[PDB]
């Protein structure tokens, strides 16, 4: 599996995303 959106790379703030998931993971 890989996940929501985090991993998936949905349409949508994927910097933001990324950032806050790999910082705050």
């Amino acid at each position: 599996f890989l996940x929501k959106l985090x991993k998936a790379x949905f349409s949508x703030p994927k910097x933001l995303k990324x950032l806050l998931x790999r910082r705050x993971r």
